C-alpha cells in the first residue's frame, strides 16, 4: 500500500525496452506493500575494466529501481519524476553472479521522494547502499 | 603534472574493452596537467525509459572517468583503486547528443582520492555535478 499504481512486474520490465536498463539486464523481480526489488547481472556488461562490478552500474540499478518506484507512487496524469540527487557507498566488490537491490521509502513528499536502496550480491552480503532523491514534476 | 602515469587516450579507451564503458560508448577525449575529459552518447544505450539520459548513466561516466584518473595517479605496482563513495546532483535533462565530463582533483591523499566531476550536454550547460571518493588499496 505504499503504491498508487500496483506494481506489474511484466510491464515494469517491458517498459525498459530500448533503454539502459534493458541493455544492462536489469530485471524487476519482486515487490510487497513496502518495497520493490530488482536485480542486475555482474558480467562484462556491468564490469569496470578490472573485472569488478562498476560502481556506477550499482547506481544505474539503484536509480532505475528508485525512479520506477517513484513512478508507481505519483499521479502519472498530473506528474512525472526525475532524479534530483543520488549518492552511494560502495561496500564490497562483486565479480560474478547478480546484484540484487531493494528499495524502500524514506519520505514521499509532494515535491520530492527519498528512497533507501540496499544492494547485495548472491552471498547476501551488503555490496552497496544508495540514497536517491527524486523530484516530482508537473507536466 | 597531476598525473603519475601520463594519460594515453588510446590505451585508456582500449582498456575499456569488454566492460560497461565500452558498452555505453564512453570515450576518453582530452587531458591536461589538471584534468581528464571523457564523453558518452545520449541515446538508447544510456536513456532511462522516458527518453532522458539516465541519472545513473551520468554516474557511470563520472565514476569511469574518476576511477581512471585515480589509476593514473597511483603507483600501480603497489596499489589499485576502487570506488568508495559517489554522489551527484542531476541539474538538467538531456535527450540527445553527447554528455561531456571533466574530472579535476579535490584531494589526492595516501588512502583516498576525491574528484570533482562536471558534466554538460552539447549546449555547454551544466547537466550534472558529481563528487567521487576512491579508496587507494595495496594489492
Amino acid at each position: 500500500s505504499l503504491w498508487r499504481q500496483t506494481p506489474d512486474l511484466e510491464q515494469l520490465n517491458a517498459s525498459q525496452k530500448n533503454s539502459i536498463g534493458d541493455l544492462l539486464g536489469i530485471r524487476f523481480e519482486a515487490f510487497d506493500d513496502e518495497s520493490l526489488t530488482a536485480s542486475m547481472p555482474v558480467d562484462s556488461r556491468t564490469h569496470a575494466p578490472f573485472g569488478l562490478l562498476h560502481g556506477g552500474a550499482s547506481v544505474v540499478l539503484a536509480e532505475s529501481l528508485g525512479s520506477m518506484a517513484s513512478y508507481l507512487c505519483v499521479d502519472t496524469s498530473q506528474y512525472y519524476c526525475v532524479g534530483l540527487e543520488v549518492n552511494a557507498n560502495h561496500l564490497r566488490g562483486l565479480r560474478s553472479g547478480r546484484v540484487t537491490a531493494v528499495a524502500r521509502a524514506i519520505h514521499l513528499g509532494r515535491t520530492t521522494h527519498v528512497w533507501d536502496i540496499r544492494l547485495s550480491g548472491d552471498d547476501g552480503k551488503p555490496s552497496c547502499i544508495a540514497r536517491l532523491t527524486m523530484a516530482v514534476v508537473p507536466l
